[PDB]
């Protein structure tokens, strides 16, 4: 489901397989390493930062569910675990860094919960600015101060 | 409940006994290799792709219940378990083929859940694509690329 | 470091990631088999025999820093270990072949001492013809009757 | 010797290095997935529904024999045992579908015998649609009511 945006042959940011569609932060420089992504045409959409297009049927079994599902605790990620409360997803900060756009942040049944955007740096830890799934229709969340990773 | 479908001797899908209708796709080809089911008169529906007539009281103890309950979870079905989430029916890409049209997803009690009409292949997993009750009218799911067993 | 030149899904040669610069000798068919490598704009030299271009910033770090300083003694190579002595690179003849061009000789701290273009046989050894680094600057060392690899 | 043919990224049939010539059906869509191979110059032949090439010198000691000789009994081939008689190759119904033409049928001395184009399903057994050689000419055998795989 996590495909690796390349950029001179260097990782910028991710991919995500969520839904039906192909994710990736709009922002991200480079090209989705992976042929059948990378030929895919994708729409722009400035408000979101986001810039998603259709997954090829030969990889929509590869797409991660997400839900609007978020309860007040903890939340996983390829660092470590999330803290969500407050309406605010958060980390120690330091655990997080630029190229790490695009990764998922699971709940404990594997439903994507948000996609980090990039992060606010206030002190101890750092409020994420995400995309999530409101009610049925996406959202996005951006701490004052983030720093778009 | 189950009855064949034979074209020229050979099986190309099946007939179920649902309800109080006699159901059977409308593209599978062939006669329902049963006398009094034969014999009836058949409503098409192309919209549904359906194709419903009424059971002869002396089969009407033989038909199959349906329901419009249905869990996320693991339903039944003649090749093995289905896997329903999301609003989405699906298995393990291979167990279906054509030829399996009719077949009925049953749950643990026996209530008939969806009738199989065809599926998209997306890789691991194929969505199946099927007729499931609502409220209390029928309806039809149709997964992107469905290929019509 | 090291990458091979491919022509025809045949290797040819070599090319050496040497210093800040992506090197190759221009004698040699076919094309950088890795795309990050192969896309690259190269400045050939005649004189040298030598075709180079500049290292992209992801792969900098694969680079192999090479050195002037060459006391007699034995040298480092794919195939062995080649003898230096008399302002000469040598070895046991028959050790090297057409298509070990762009093969680097290392010392024994891994610096790169000078890079095989081919080698002249004279008899039970054969001086090998290099381009090796003077005081700062680079040159080309051919014994006579040398046989391009 | 075997090579397969890709179609937007999936396997359509199979490409065979033998005797001297490179062989895949005409009618399998895609490119044979080998860079030497897939740059070549084939010669179409409907009537055969063969369509090939001349084996580079590189790949030549990778090509398999076949034979004219084949006395009634078992043959080999990748999905099991096919079975020579009556002037009919066969086969369990099942054990060969579409995406196995241009495998070889070898003997088991490992000779090329025949090479598959499709089966014609007459029941139990399905008799394949081969490539064969004659005296010293090629030649083909298409049972009544082939579907060509």
């Amino acid at each position: 489901c996590i495909f690796e945006v390349k950029h001179e042959g260097k990782v910028m940011g991710y991919a995500c397989l969520v839904g039906d569609k192909v994710m990736k932060p709009a922002h991200v420089k480079g090209t989705i390493d992976n042929a059948d992504l990378a030929k895919l045409a994708f729409k722009r959409s400035s408000k979101y930062d986001l810039e998603c297009a259709q997954i090829p049927v030969h990889m929509k079994s590869d797409a991660s569910k997400f839900t609007h599902e978020k309860p007040e605790g903890y939340y996983n990620w390829h660092h470590g675990a999330v803290q969500y409360s407050g309406g605010r997803f958060t980390i120690p900060t330091g655990a997080g860094k630029p190229g790490d756009s695009g990764r998922p942040i699971f709940d404990n049944k594997g439903r994507v919960v948000a996609i980090v955007l990039g992060g606010a740096n206030e002190g101890a830890r750092t409020a994420l600015s995400v995309v999530t799934w409101n009610k049925d229709i996406v959202t996005k969340i951006t701490p004052e101060g983030a720093e778009e990773w």
